[PDB]
DNA sequence: CTCTTTTTTCTCG
DNA sequence: GCGAGAAACAAAGA
């Protein structure tokens, strides 16, 4: 998932599991708990979920006053709220069991991670990761964004994907943002003019906030939190290779940029 | 059978 | 410090 999908999961979890006491925690893939599974099971069993927050693409469970469980879903991670008697599915790895149901984490590729850290170590954790600002008008300052772009010779798409200029863009939304802002993904950032940077800054906020409002992109929408998204119906370029651009009518092209599949309109996004 | 395709963090030169 | 490519892993399609 990208930031809008993670935010959708966050909202659903906030509505449903806040106030729930964890009865037990089980793992079939304990290796994904980077801070140690037995240690996490010992610390969190019997504790109450107080809230769910998010930073970039990271989900943060607030459990008791002193613990935070940092979860990253990476490429394919999925949570679901299931009955206590629900059968196990092939790629289910972890479960938090409550008195009236359970929260199951599944991940085909086993890339997702869990890390148990203390409340006062959350802000240093994200400082160490060098995560950039949230994509909001309040936190995403265009003036610093402009200065960072001016100083670099990096290509705009991979630089945006680094999460340092702004947090939360992944392959789908970076392609969508660059098409909306009429910028070629291989454009060197120090070549961008002030007006293009302004459009890019606002397009990042607008696309991500629209995707959040629509419940994220669910191209494969089934039996998991955040699966009822409608943003996939609003995609203009991502996965639209060979289809026509809604603005000019040229065919959308797919290329490889820094190892990622990249979808763009060659007319609207001049090299 | 092989090769390619689908977030983060590393090695290598 | 940099870019390129690989690594973690599983599965589907050409
Ligand atoms: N954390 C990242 N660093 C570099 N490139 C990236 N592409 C995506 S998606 N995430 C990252
Ligand atoms: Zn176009």
């Amino acid at each position: 998932p990208e930031l809008p999908e993670v935010e959708t999961v966050r909202r659903e979890l906030e509505k449903r599991i806040v106030g729930q006491k964890i009865i037990s925690i089980e793992a079939t893939y304990p290796r994904m708990v980077l801070t140690g599974f037995e240690q996490l099971k010992k610390e969190l069993t019997g504790k109450t979920i107080q809230g769910i927050s998010r930073r970039g693409k990271y989900l943060i469970f607030e459990i008791g006053d002193d613990f935070r469980l940092i979860s990253h879903l990476r490429m394919e991670g999925k949570y679901r709220l299931a009955t206590l008697d629900a059968p196990r599915e092939k790629h289910d790895h972890l479960t938090m069991k409550f008195a009236d149901g359970q929260l199951i984490y599944a991940d085909v590729r086993k890339f997702g991670t869990w890390e148990l850290i203390s409340t006062d170590q959350v802000l240093p954790y994200f400082l160490k990761k060098k995560i950039g600002p949230e994509p909001t008008y309040e936190d995403f300052d265009e003036k610093l964004f402009r200065e960072k772009l001016r100083k670099s010779t990096k290509k705009i798409k991979p630089y945006l994907l680094e999460q340092t200029l702004v947090a939360g863009l992944g392959n789908i939304y970076v392609d969508e943002v660059l098409w909306l802002a009429k910028i070629h993904p291989e454009k060197e950032t120090n070549q961008l003019i002030e007006s293009s940077i302004h459009l890019l800054h606002d397009s990042i906020i607008e696309i991500l906030q629209k995707a959040i409002k629509l419940g994220g992109s669910s191209i494969r929408t089934y039996s998991a939190l955040g699966s009822t998204g409608k943003m996939q119906n609003e995609l203009q370029v991502y996965g639209k290779t060979g289809e026509k651009c809604s603005r000019c009518g040229a065919e959308i092209q797919k290329i490889k940029v820094a190892g990622r599949g990249t979808h763009f309109c060659p007319v609207c996004q001049q090299k």
